[PDB]
């Protein structure tokens, strides 16, 4: 539905997992974010609800060393701090 426009650095991250537009639905952003987390192993097998993104571009952009996958609104907050008109 509605389109969001990533800042350059987030756009960089999305493109590193094969994205090729300037604008995306939130659903597409989360798809690519998932791909990025899985292909970079940004988690620990013993804690499957936590993304560990400290010392990764993703942590720089989201401004946190880890976050919970069950905390959806905060995930949207962090994405929105990386969005532009
Ligand atoms: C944080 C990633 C977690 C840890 C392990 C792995 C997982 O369950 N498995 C399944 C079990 N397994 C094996 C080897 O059998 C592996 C450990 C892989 N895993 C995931 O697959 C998850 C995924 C992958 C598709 C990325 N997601 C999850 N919530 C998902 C469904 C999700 C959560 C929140 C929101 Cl808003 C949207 C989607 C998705 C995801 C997507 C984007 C972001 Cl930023 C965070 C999470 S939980």
């Amino acid at each position: 539905e509605t389109l969001v426009r990533p800042k350059p650095e987030l756009l960089k991250l999305l493109k590193s997992v094969g994205a090729q537009k300037d604008t995306y639905t939130m659903k597409e952003v989360l798809f690519y974010l998932g791909q990025y987390i899985m292909t970079k192993r940004l988690y620990d097998e013993k804690q499957q609800h936590i993304v560990y993104c400290s010392n990764d571009l993703l942590g720089d952009l989201f401004g946190v060393p880890s976050f919970s996958v069950k905390e959806h609104r905060k995930i949207y907050t962090m994405i929105y701090r990386n969005l532009v008109v």
